[PDB]
């Protein structure tokens, strides 16, 4: 019912995008940015003032136009409207020096680009802190959920980068990179610490010794592109999916996109639910929060 076709093309022109303050747990905001500045992509917009050390940086470059915040004050989304390309750019390597690079060189560059919060913990589900380390980080590769994009279509067009980004994560971890997937076949890292766990929601083991790292395939991917070519990889294929949607089926967006901009021209008249992310584990897009969470890779359109 609404079920997407697994065939990538464009998605709408995106003008505006937005990070979102409450998807990040416990996270509490220290502003490095107000409205009317102008950012390039990978600039710190914020810190978290509970997890000391954590950027959370621009998909895009452009303007501030808005700070939304709800109740208490609370942090709900940093609006950036699009313009011009400037950017933070960081040291890039080549794919065999990858899997060697000191751990904490790789922490520092995915901190100060922000793409650290691409990690979280599990338990507890919340970005790890920066002194911290791990001996299992497991990479989510597969969805149950039909309305979900299947990953080895994605993936397939970011072969090198895939497999670059394992590489760089097989030299964060202090033990083993897990891949979790289905039977269908994917790109492999040559380093011996990562192993690919077939399957025939996800489920984490748990020890008072360690903690499990989770990141999904599509920044794995980003991870890759970041060591590769030294700039933030804000690419995304997303599911647009939904029995209002005229062409379900996968789109090519940027982070944070906006999604009432997103679905112009997608959906069926009437008034509609947009969701970010699966339909029965996502957030309501609405007002402030209509933008692509930083953890989703679904955007979800109903009938209300």
């Amino acid at each position: 019912a609404g079920t997407p076709s697994q065939v990538i093309s464009d998605g709408k022109a995106i003008k505006k995008v937005a990070l979102l303050g409450e998807e990040y747990v416990g996270m509490r905001p220290t502003m490095h940015v107000r409205v009317g500045d102008e950012v390039k992509k990978a600039q710190i917009l914020f810190e978290d003032k509970k997890n000391p050390g954590v950027k959370f940086t621009s998909p895009v470059s452009g303007k501030v136009v808005e700070i939304n915040r709800g109740a208490k004050r609370v942090l709900q989304s940093v609006v950036i409207e699009v313009a011009g390309d400037d950017q933070v750019t960081f040291d890039k390597f080549e794919a065999n020096q990858l899997a060697s690079l000191n751990r904490d060189a790789i922490k520092t560059q995915l901190v100060e680009s922000g793409l650290w919060t691409a990690f979280r913990t599990r338990p507890f589900s919340k970005v790890p802190a920066i002194d911290s380390t791990s001996e299992a980080i497991f990479v989510t590769a597969m969805d149950t959920n039909p309305l979900a994009a299947e990953p080895t279509v994605v993936i397939n067009e970011q072969s090198e980068a895939f497999v670059a980004g394992l590489d760089v994560l097989s030299a964060l971890t202090t033990g083993k990179v897990y891949v979790c997937k289905k039977g269908t076949s994917l790109p492999r890292s040559q380093q011996p610490n990562v192993e690919e766990h077939v399957f025939d929601h996800f489920l984490y083991p748990v020890s008072a010794d360690h903690v499990a790292w989770s990141i999904n395939y599509q920044d794995v991917i980003a991870v890759g592109q970041l060591f590769l070519t030294g700039e933030l990889y804000t690419q995304r294929v997303v599911s647009l999916a939904g029995p209002v949607v005229n062409k379900p089926r996968l789109v090519r967006t940027v982070m944070g996109a906006s999604l009432e901009q997103l679905v112009d021209s997608e959906i069926m008249p009437g008034e509609v639910r947009i969701i970010s992310g699966s339909v029965l584990s996502g957030t309501k897009a609405t007002g402030p929060h209509a933008y692509l969470g930083r953890y989703h890779l679904q955007v979800s359109v109903l009938r209300e």
